[PDB]
């Protein structure tokens, strides 16, 4: 019951978060081209 | 004008792409959740 | 001795594996060239 490796996960995902964003940036991808069209 | 750098391009966006799919995938992320809404 | 370190592991490692998989794949790598001669 460690509140803290929650924190190191949340900290992996936002890692990965950030590697998505510049992936798609790359790749001319809108992320939110469904939701505006939503 | 090499009708082969465009290939290139493509497999490099390709790596990208692929790449992109398996962070979301462990982000646990829907990239079309907007389009499913839209 | 949480038994969800040893998930968040799994996960991490699962995502490695699969990141492994797609880099390979685009490298016309087989990983299994040795098995199958072996």
């Amino acid at each position: 019951d460690s509140a803290a490796l929650d924190a190191l996960t949340a900290e992996n995902k936002k890692l990965a978060k950030q590697q998505l964003e510049v992936l798609a940036r790359y790749l001319q991808v809108d992320l939110n081209k469904g939701a505006k069209s939503f």
